[PDB]
DNA sequence: TGTAACGCACTGCCAGCGGCTCGAAATCTCTCTCGT
DNA sequence: ACGAGAGAGATGGGTGCGTTACA
């Protein structure tokens, strides 16, 4: 178990310190493309993990970045890891703390926000209001009917707009 | 043989007894999704077998419907059976009686209700005539040089005026 | 005119490198448990 | 509401004939 700004930290001290490797290379992970999630973007008083979305540009890649990720000077076990998600568990300061990772494309960027910030409760409401009204969504993107819906949106705000939603800064969903 | 008459009976006691095994699950067919086709959608007075046509929404499902077909309630053998095509004999009133299953995906329902309507007199002369003109009709399209050609038309009527031909009622076809 | 189910011969190509078996080795689905 | 990873369960060589059978 964490604080929040425990949490913030150990954020802090990764966006600098990631990598994964590809043909015996080692690529480095822009900060840019790094974005925290879950119950710490929600900025909440206690946490239980960490997460944190790594945005990765070409779809060719996702079979090398999750399965083969490294972390500058840091001790970490591996409990699953997929292509799309990843579960951590790391040493900090002697202690142990849970750390997951997810993927996202970038025109799936925002979807990818939205969904991983959360929390449940709210997502269900917009998925089954959407439902309602012949859509899927999902963390890839808007569906109607089979074909995915195109968006003239770049960012979370933009899309939750879009999706005709109040919007409201992530410590205000439920 | 049947009498058209016992032959739209058996049609009718089937329509809402009409199931499949699709992982341990029993699957009801819709009665929405059985038309009957053969010689008893073409009313004739004397009948040899009973033609049903089920409609299934998934693709990936014909390898499930017809290979684990259940009807509640009532004895029968099965000659062959397959994705397709599924014959079976059937005993009805102390008789045994052939039936035969075929099977469309809902894109291709107009060519296929089109096709097992028969007579097969009449498939002849029209495919005959779609031949000359440098296409191949069948149960589950229109072709052109191995292409589908496609056509938004969604019954057995506005295919056939599409074909170019004068609509005929199924009994009314030689 | 146009297609399906099925049993089969002839190989082709792996588990088996000789067999055309049973059931290996690798690949699928489904089911479960998990995330937000 | 809508997906993921990881086991479990299940498949079991491709062709291409020829024959019977369907409209």
């Amino acid at each position: 178990m964490l604080t929040l700004i425990q949490g913030k930290k150990i954020v802090n001290h990764l966006r600098s310190r990631l990598a994964f490797e590809y043909n015996g290379q080692l690529i480095k992970i822009l900060s840019k493309n790094i974005v925290a999630v879950g119950s710490l973007r929600r900025e909440e008083k206690m946490l239980n993990d960490v997460n944190l979305l790594i945005i990765v540009p070409e779809k060719k890649l996702l079979k090398h970045v999750l399965p083969n990720i490294r972390i500058k000077g840091l001790s970490f076990s591996v409990k699953v890891c997929g292509e799309r998600k990843c579960v951590l568990f790391i040493e900090w300061e002697k202690k142990t703390y849970q750390l997951d990772l997810f993927t996202a494309l970038a025109e799936e960027k925002p979807y990818a926000i939205f969904h991983f910030t959360g929390p449940v409760s709210y997502l269900i409401r917009i998925r089954a209001a959407l439902k309602k009204k012949n859509y899927k969504l999902n963390q890839y993107g808007l569906f109607k009917n089979q074909t995915l819906v195109p968006l003239k949106i770049t960012t979370e705000k933009e899309l939750i707009k879009e999706l005709g939603f109040t919007y409201r800064i992530p410590k205000k969903r439920l």
